[PDB]
């Protein structure tokens, strides 16, 4: 959603680790910020986190400029040339469920109590 807007402390329905729908508390909204590269291929990716840029320090000093090239440490571990596209912070929802578990996981993720499932 929303419509309604979700806070914290806010008691809430969303999947837990396992694959089902919990009751949850969201205990933080959290901001992340992803990266979009395009790949020396050409291929395309959304979410790289600025710690995967691997040719200069993005938490310290932040993104890089836009068609920057750079290297990236992909989710296989490899190294991989690419070139900037841009940085999209997206707003999240830190949630803990029953059993002491958390995620951290988008809007459309999280139900209010009062809402039909899924």
């Amino acid at each position: 959603g929303h419509m309604q807007s979700i806070t914290a402390g806010q008691k809430v329905i969303s999947k837990h680790k396992n694959g089902r729908f919990y009751q949850c508390e969201v205990v933080r909204l959290t901001t992340e910020t992803f990266y979009e590269v395009n790949f020396d291929d050409g291929s395309f990716s959304d979410n790289l986190y600025p710690e995967d840029i691997v040719s200069q320090d993005c938490l310290q000093f932040g993104p890089p400029a836009e068609g920057e090239v750079v290297q990236v440490r992909w989710t296989d571990g490899q190294v991989y040339g690419a070139k900037f596209v841009a940085s999209h912070p997206i707003q999240m929802y830190q949630v803990e469920f029953e059993d002491g578990s958390q995620l951290v996981v988008k809007r459309d993720d999280v139900y209010t109590l009062d809402e039909e499932l899924p």
